[PDB]
């Protein structure tokens, strides 16, 4: 219920990166100039993600949850509709900026007001349902996207990023006061209140115990965090965020659409190609909950780095072999083979270990930095890499990242495997 | 038991390569110094194989076919009981040599002697039956090699190499004069009426016809052969024969009894590893009885060497991570793959495609010469490659052999057309 209506927001993360997948689909007749400053177009977008997400947690420390999350819904309608129009260097750089601050802000403030309204004991396989909600986000994203046939129409679909944002305006219009914000800030009244607003009186002395212990323990042991062994280990989870986001899907979907153009002369395969790619990825973000439990905590992510390195190997081969068309129908096949691997390990499973890895001591400042660095990753990707997809007639992409499947596989086996068997 | 003891000529043949398998398991206890001389020794095998294989045919046109197949089986008794003792490296050089000459005699002579004494209605897909019995010869070869628990006992089993060496001989013991040898060389009386004894005179009008017709148009077409454009197609049927052995198990077999024990740490995995893997070979060869016709030959050479390079790299990074207790376990494995993709594809399929390439009417000079260049490949792998095994701790064979299955991935859709149509 209430959960699926916030899931419309996780979904919003989905449609946002799926309509810039679609923005790297429909770009050229909106006059980008060029794939390089499209690199800087998406660079602008995820920069917004960074100063926005950097600015997320602490701006939340100043002003509280409710009107904040609302303010961000407002930023979403505002931004999406602002980029429902395109004029100059200004509104491209700028529009991308505001929408990005909105994205970073979004996925950063979901789980904390989710922690305040929903008990700490609820973050599980249903939160993973929030992740595959991001995924179906991709579904209707590119679906609607190609489903429109000319120029002002995907700007119009930024407006159709507004329609949900205004029901995501409405999505946060409805919440009573911010409960665990109250619980930490000594105003505990309205906390205890919404707490009885929904589930009736039984377990809340112990759930009060639980989340008050998460904010009071984070507030107790953030004392040793700024500097060493915690700090160093976290910059390993940062270099992890790096080796992880670097053979990585965000920008990968952007130029998935982009060479769904730069390969094949007419876009019907930007529909069976894009919506196929992602229907597969929903299928896969769904096998998520299966294989977090099912397979293991290592050989899966290894196998992911592997199958990546493979579909990138053959695919790059068909690429230089001058066979860019066979490398295209097979681009579907190869890079979607790759898609099935991104899905079977390194989206959810890696993460499930990641908070499972630290002591129960702290989360927010730390994991939020691994965040900043991770985004940092995405950004270098989107910036730089669409630029050498334009020129080389490129064999280089998938090889450089098979060796990134390799140095993040080096990451894999000297850092989070277990050697034997 | 005609084509059963003849195919026992096949099984002897492969059994020589497996012989060196249980060998590359027991090497260092025989007075070797060192793995390099192992290289020059299976080299010596395949050099005896080289002169023994070319001079099969012209010698067969000088002193006859019957005496020739017989003579070769005896080259088997000589080379094998010779190869059944040891003092210093000499009997290894000259032994693997004579043993070699007989083997070359097998591949070059025996299916054509089966071509004389049996109508031109057989040596095809049941010549592929001969293929089945040889992979049992190989499989059972190093199977028994590593069943015998000591060196003087597998020497006991090179005398036991003389055993099947003389049964094909027995297979040719009671045998009469060579029928199509008569049929082209003007002695044909016995040819016509042997064509009478074997298969009963109904189609042998059309078959005595088919082979005196092809004997005829061979008498007409061996002249426009040896120089350009036809020499261009033979040059590349020989590059066919080289990306047939630079990618293959004619190293990996014996030196996989080497890697299942000398990597695999105990030869336990030389029986389960090497023989077990050999039965995986047999599995995919039954798969070869059936998969001739339906999907493609070209694109499974494709997926084949594709997957060659799959396990080629996998092996490779599985090793640079230096996990070799567990990297060997996954190496019976990795192998099982390379052997399985080689199995779906280029052990049999390239070899049937050389008759499916060059004219119906002119075959022999070009396919036997393609075989000469073939063996050049095999022996290059023999000498050069296992000598590197005492050297670099290698990502490097199968990262190399990856690149081999690689330009073996590029030369396919760059050159090869498809043969079904």
């Amino acid at each position: 219920l209430i959960f699926i209506l916030g899931a419309l927001g996780g979904l919003l993360y989905g449609y946002d990166n799926g309509v810039i997948s679609g923005a790297l689909l429909f770009i050229h007749k909106d006059i980008p100039l060029n794939s390089t400053t499209e690199g800087i177009v998406v660079s602008s977008m995820l920069i917004g993600a960074i100063v926005g997400a950097g600015s997320s947690g602490p701006l939340a420390d100043k002003l509280g949850r409710r009107r904040l999350v609302m303010l961000i819904a407002i930023v979403f309608i505002i931004g999406a509709l602002i980029l429902a129009a395109s004029t100059n260097l200004a509104l491209l750089i700028i529009g991308r900026l505001i929408i990005g601050l909105a994205v970073g802000g979004s996925m950063s403030t979901v789980p904390v007001y989710l922690s305040e309204m929903a008990p700490t004991e609820y973050r599980g396989s249903l939160g993973s349902l929030n992740q595959l909600m991001i995924t179906i986000g991709i579904l209707a994203a590119y679906l609607v996207n190609y489903a429109f046939a000319d120029i002002e129409g995907w700007r119009w679909m930024l407006g159709l990023a507004v329609v949900p944002s205004v029901i995501l305006l409405v999505g946060i219009y409805f919440m009573p006061e911010s409960p665990r914000w109250l619980l930490e800030n000594r105003n505990e009244e309205a906390a205890r209140q919404v707490m009885k607003i929904t589930y009736d009186d039984s377990e809340i002395d112990k759930e009060l115990k639980e989340m008050k212990e998460i904010n009071a323990i984070s507030e107790s042991t953030w004392t040793v965090i700024k500097s060493p062994w915690l700090g160093r280990i976290l910059i390993v989870g940062c270099i992890f965020a790096i080796f992880q986001q670097f053979i990585g899907i965000n920008a990968v979907i952007f130029y998935s659409s982009s060479i769904f153009a730069k390969a094949g002369l007419g876009e019907a395969a930007s529909i069976l190609g894009s919506v196929g790619i992602g229907t597969i990825n929903v299928l896969v973000t769904i096998v998520a909950i299966f294989v977090v439990d099912k397979i293991d905590r290592k050989k899966l992510l290894v196998g992911g780095n592997i199958g990546m390195i493979a579909s990138l190997l053959i695919m790059a081969i068909l690429i230089w072999t001058i066979g860019i068309a066979s490398s295209a129908w097979i681009i579907i096949v190869c890079l979607s083979l790759f898609i099935v691997f991104f899905g079977i390990s390194w989206g959810p499973v890696l993460w499930v270990m990641l908070p499972e890895l630290f002591p129960m001591r702290a989360r927010g400042a730390a994991t939020g930095i691994s965040a900043l660095v991770l985004n940092i990753g995405t950004l270098i990707v989107s910036l730089f890499f669409p630029i050498l997809s334009d020129a080389l007639s490129t064999e280089w992409v998938f090889l450089i990242f098979a060796f990134i499947g390799v140095l993040a596989m080096i990451f894999v086996i000297k850092f989070l495997p277990e050697t034997r068997g």
